[PDB]
């Protein structure tokens, strides 16, 4: 249920998502499959 809510919660620890797509990872997420922009890739930094 809280998909984008964790996705953005876990991405803030790397916070690259904060600039790359910013709120898109919390308000949109999932539909934006482009390179799966979320914590899973931002964490590898």
């Amino acid at each position: 249920l809280q998909i984008d809510r964790l996705i953005d919660r876990i991405t803030e620890r790397a916070e690259d998502s904060g600039n790359e797509s910013e709120g898109d990872q919390e308000e949109l997420s999932a539909l934006v499959e482009r390179g799966h922009l979320a914590p899973w890739d931002v964490d590898d930094l």
